[PDB]
């Protein structure tokens, strides 16, 4: 065709270019769901670690001087 | 601009387009693949973490009663 | 021989250390748990989460093993 | 008498293990922070896999950068 390959064409480029749109839709409503996720374990690690190094006077400070 | 033009081009971009989504489709698979390998990671450090003081604590305070640990 | 006094309070004192020496090891560790409790489970969070997002925006022909 | 011995050893025994009680809890703490920066360590790694992962896959994201 000549004009049924066109308007064959405009069909599956624009059914092409809306499952790229809302899979994009939904890349970013995972990498937005993991960045904060991670802020959460960043903060639990955070606490944890502060947890460790509080309860490091319970030493003479040349007995744990690490980290 | 025409009916040719506007053919061999739609003919292009249609092609970069299906190039683009495979593309896209096979760094999701890379991703989803060096995501679970890095959780994993992350998991056999928690239980490296966690038995070091499953014990530690159960082996400090003989008498004393434990949390679940 | 009555340097025994002295003896006998060392004792009750050293003693008395090591009984709150185990009052701090038993806070330690009972908040060193639920401190660890927490990153678990923001884990299997985080987990599951790349559990449904990798099946829910990928095809059937990446079955990681780790994911279920 | 003889309990001048009794007590001078009951003293050692409880000075010598508030001791060994000490550098337990010491290598309980050289253990646990080397821990920790391994999972700081795996911390680290998935984040910049995902800032290197996010800012490839998409345009604009918000934490990484």
């Amino acid at each position: 065709g000549n004009i049924q390959q066109q308007i064959q064409l405009k069909s599956e480029l624009a059914s092409a270019e809306a499952k790229m749109e809302e899979q994009k839709q939904q890349l970013e409503r995972h990498f937005e769901q993991s960045a904060n996720l991670l802020e959460n374990m960043a903060e639990d690690y955070k606490k944890l670690y502060t947890h460790f190094a509080q309860n490091s006077e319970q030493l003479l400070p040349e007995s744990n001087q690490v980290e």
